[PDB]
RNA sequence: GACCUCGUGGCGCAAUGGUAGCGCGUCUGACUCCAGAUCAGAAGGUUGCGUGUUCGAAUCACGUCGGGGUCA
RNA sequence: GACCUCGUGGCGCAAUGGUAGCGCGUCUGACUCCAGAUCAGAAGGUUGCGUGUUCGAAUCACGUCGGGGUCA
C-alpha cells in the first residue's frame, strides 16, 4: 500500500509506486496507445518520450481537450512550482521539461504559478524571503524554454494584489469548499492555520481562465489543461468537483511519474532528504560523484555473479534516470539488454548516465545564466499573451 | 445571561444588554468620567453625546493612543459595514455618525471597509450582486459628512485585487491563526466553507497601516482606531493576539452599545427582523406610524395609572432612541423627568421622538440624493490621504 | 469518480401512496394615551426541477439542481 | 486579558536538582564493477532567551519569545 498525497511518496517496494493502483485509487485514466497516436495526430509531431515511455502517464479529460483543439476551440497550459531555497533538483523539472514541449507541439499560452505564500504558511521564512525564492525558481523555469510571448510567471504574493479576477475566483472557490472536505483530502487538522486550511481554493483559481484578466479579459469558458506530477491531483480533483458548481469548466489533466531518489524507488528525490538529490546547480563533478557513490543499483553485488545472472532494471536508480533523460529510444534498448545480460557492467551503465547528465544539467546552467533581470520581470509582468 | 456575537443579540431583560457585564465578559474597558474629560482636554472640543450618554461606552488601549495624539503621534480611523439590500437603518448609524465626529475633532484619516466579500459567503448572492451592494451602501456612508479629503471606503472584493499590500498581511494574519482558534471565538464548525473560516483575517487586515500601501506607503508602525458595536469586539480580540506575534501594533477600540430593536431591548434593531426597525429611506409617515405602531412602551396602560405611577424609562424604546438622537441635554431630562412623573404621556412622547427622527432622516436622504456617482468613486480610490 | 442524506407557506415542523396540516411570524377588529399583554377573526404553499409507475403521490422509481457527510 | 502545555545535537526520544545519553541520520576505512546490505571506527548539542535560588540545575522559581490547547 504506497501512499501518496501533496507532501510525502511513500512505497515499501523497490520498484516504486505501483501507478496502475495509483490510477484506480484516484479515479483518473490510464494513458493509453490509442491517446497517444491520437496526440500526434492532432500536433503533426511525434509524442515526447515522456508519453512515449509512461513517464506522464495518467489524464483526465484529455479526449475532450483533442476535440476541442482538433476542432479549433483553444486551450491554455497550467503548471506550477513551490519556490525552494537552493533546491530545484533534476526531479523538478520533469513537469516543466514536458509543459514546455506541450506548449511548443501545441502552440498555447501557458500560466505557472509561483505559491510562495504557501512556502509562507508551510515553511519558516518571511514574506520576502517567500516572495525572493520565488522570483529566483523564476530563472530556472525560463532557462526551460518557455516563449515569452505566450507565458505568464507568477508568484501569488504578488499577482494575488494586481488582478481584478484572481481573489474573485478564491472566494468563490472557497465558498464552496468545506473544512470537513479539505480535512479529507488533504488530512488538515483543527490546529492546523486557517491559512494553510484555505490554501487548495489558491493552487485552484489558475484552472480558472477569468482569474487571469489581462490576458483572457473575463472569458470564463476555456479549457484549461495541467501537466504536473500525480501527487499534486488531490487540489485539482477539488477543483473539478467546484468548478461546474460555480459555472466554469473542469481542468484537464495530464499526470508524471515521480523521480527515483538516488537510495531507491522507495521514495521520491528531494532537497529536504540527504544525498537522494542532483541539483540543478551541480558541477560535472558533483554529478559524477553522486551518481557513483549514491545511485543505488539493481546489479549483481560481484562482476562475477553479474556476469551469469546479468542486473535487474526493474530497481537500477540509474536505468530508471536514462528511461527519463535518454533521448534516443535504440541506445535506451540497448543498454537495457546489455545490462540485463551481464554484457554490461553497472559501473558501465553509471557511466553511460553521468555522460547524459552533466551535459543536460550543463547546458541549463548555461541557458539560467543568459536570464537577465528584464527578462525575469518580463514573464512576470500580467500582459496580453499571443494566442 | 444577555448572548452577544457578530450575529446575533439576544437577550430576556427588556432593560436589554447589561454593558457592565459585557466589558467584564470580554475584558474590555469601561469609559470613565476621566477618559472623557481626557478626550475633551485633547481635541479642545466638547464631548460628543454618544460618549457623555454612555453609547460608547468600552475602549481599549484609548489612554495609549491620547497619550500618543497629545505627543504629536497620529493614529488613523477604521470601522467597516457588511454592505446591505435595502436594509441600513439608523442602528447601523450609530458608529458612522460617531466616526464622523472622530474625524473631525482629531482631523485624522480614515479607512471604511465594505466586507462585500463576507456578504457573498454568508448570504446568497453574486459578486457582482454584492459588490453593487457595497458600493451603494457606499453613498449612505458617505451621506454621514465624512472628509473626502481623509476618508477611504474600500470594497475588499476590489482592493484586494488593487493593494501590494493588503492580501499580503491576511497572509500574515491567516498562519497566526487557528481553526481551533475561530472555532472557539466565532463558533465556526467543520461544516462551514473554508471561505467563511478563514475571513476573519480580513475584518483584522485593515488594522495594519501596511495593507493600505498607497495611504502610508509601508509604514507598519501607525496607530489604528475602531470605532465599532460591541457585537464586532471579537475580530479585534482576535486581531490584538495576532498583532504582536507578527509585529504590529494592536489596535485600540471604541465600544458603541446596540440600537434597540422597536418591539423591546431584548434585541438589536435589524433588517431581517419585522417591523424592528426604521429605514434610511422612509418617509416621514412611515417613520411616524412605525414609532406610533411599534415602539413597544415602558408607560403604564391607562392615562389613569400613568398620572399616579409615570411612565418607566429602563424599558421604553422612545425614550432609549432620544437618548440617541436627541443632541439638546436639557430637553432630554425634562422629558425623562415628566415622563416617570407621569406629567407627560406615551404618546407626547412618541410625538416628541417623531418630531425629531423625520427631519435627522430627512437630511440624510437630502445628502444622500448630492452624492454623485464622480464622488463615490473617488471615495473609493486607492489615493493618498491628508494627513 | 462512487456512496449516503436532506430539499415543503418568510421561519421551524407534519402528512412514507387516495384530497399538504400545525406552531412562530404576518394582516384585521376589540382593548389601551401608545406599544406590549390578553381576547376574537383572517390571508399565505399544487411540496427544488423534469419525467415515469399508478384510477390517485409530498411520500414510489429514473433523471437532474442545490446544501451536508463519506470512501480508495 | 487569564489559564494549561511544550521548547534539548538536522530528526525523533532520555537524564524532574550534583558531571546532557540513545536511536535515525551524517562522515571514515573494510567489502563490492558501483550502490545497497553486512562488519569496524569517528565527528556533532553548555539543553529558546535573560536572570534568580543553590556548593552544583536541562530538570526549581521569576521574567521573556515561540508552537499548541482552553475560558467568560
Ligand atoms: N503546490 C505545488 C505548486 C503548484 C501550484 N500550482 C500548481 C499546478 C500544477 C503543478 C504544481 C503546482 C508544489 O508544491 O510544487
Ligand atoms: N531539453 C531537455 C530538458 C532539460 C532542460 N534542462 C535539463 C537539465 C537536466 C536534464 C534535462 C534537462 C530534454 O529534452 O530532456
Ligand atoms: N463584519 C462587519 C463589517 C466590518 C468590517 N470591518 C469592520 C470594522 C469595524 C466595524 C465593522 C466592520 C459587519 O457585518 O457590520
Ligand atoms: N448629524 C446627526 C447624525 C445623522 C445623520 N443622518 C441621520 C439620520 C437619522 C438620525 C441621525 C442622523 C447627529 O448628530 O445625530
Amino acid at each position: 500500500e504506497d501512499f501518496v498525497d501533496p507532501w510525502t511518496v511513500q512505497t515499501s517496494s523497490a520498484k516504486g509506486i505501483d501507478y496502475d493502483k495509483l490510477i484506480v485509487r484516484f479515479g483518473s485514466s490510464k494513458i493509453d496507445k490509442e491517446l497517444i497516436n491520437r496526440i500526434e495526430r492532432a500536433t503533426g509531431q511525434r509524442p515526447h518520450h515522456f508519453l512515449r515511455r509512461g513517464i506522464f502517464f495518467s489524464h483526465r479529460d484529455m479526449n475532450q481537450v483533442l476535440d476541442a483543439y482538433e476542432n479549433k476551440k483553444p486551450f491554455y497550459l497550467y503548471t506550477g512550482r513551490g519556490p525552494s531555497s537552493e533546491a530545484m533538483h533534476v526531479g523538478h523539472l520533469i513537469p516543466f521539461i514536458f509543459t514546455k514541449w506541450l506548449q511548443d507541439v501545441f502552440n498555447v499560452p501557458l500560466v505557472i504559478q509561483m505559491t510562495d505564500d504557501e512556502k509562507y504558511l508551510w515553511k519558516d521564512l518571511t514574506l520576502d524571503q517567500a516572495y525572493g525564492d520565488a522570483v529566483e525558481n523564476a530563472k530556472d523555469i525560463i532557462a526551460c524554454g518557455f516563449d515569452i510571448n505566450k507565458t505568464f510567471i507568477f508568484s501569488d504574493l504578488d499577482y494575488m494584489g494586481m488582478s481584478s479576477g484572481f481573489y474573485k475566483n478564491v472566494v468563490k472557490i472557497q465558498k464552496h469548499v468545506t473544512f470537513n472536505q479539505v480535512k479529507g483530502i488533504f488530512g488538515f487538522t483543527d490546529s492546523d492555520c486557517i491559512g494553510k486550511i484555505s490554501f487548495p481554493a489558491i493552487q485552484a483559481a489558475p484552472s480558472f481562465s477569468n482569474s487571469f484578466p489581462q490576458i483572457f479579459r473575463d472569458r470564463t469558458d476555456i479549457q484549461c489543461l495541467i501537466p504536473c506530477a500525480i501527487d499534486q491531483d488531490p487540489y485539482f480533483r477539488m477543483t473539478r468537483d467546484v468548478a461546474p458548481r460555480i459555472g466554469y469548466p473542469k481542468p484537464a489533466l495530464l499526470h508524471s511519474t515521480f523521480f527515483p531518489a538516488l537510495q531507491g524507488a522507495q521514495t521520491k528525490m528531494s532537497a529536504s532528504d540527504p544525498n537522494s538529490s542532483i541539483f540543478l546547480t551541480d558541477t560535472a563533478k558533483q554529478i559524477k560523484t553522486k551518481v557513483n557513490k549514491h545511485a543505488f543499483s539493481g546489479g549483481r553485488d560481484t562482476i562475477e555473479e553479474h556476469r551469469q545472472f546479468g542486473g535487474n532494471c526493474d530497481v537500477d536508480v540509474s536505468f530508471m534516470y536514462l528511461t527519463f533523460f535518454l533521448e534516443d529510444d535504440d541506445k535506451l534498448e540497448q543498454i537495457r539488454k546489455d545490462y540485463t545480460s551481464g554484457a554490461m557492467l553497472t559501473g558501465e551503465l553509471k557511466k553511460a548516465l553521468i555522460e547524459v547528465l552533466q551535459p543536460l544539467i550543463a547546458e541549463h546552467q548555461a541557458r539560467r545564466k543568459e536570464v537577465t533581470d528584464e527578462i525575469v520581470k518580463e514573464f512576470m509582468t500580467p500582459r496580453k499573451l499571443s494566442f
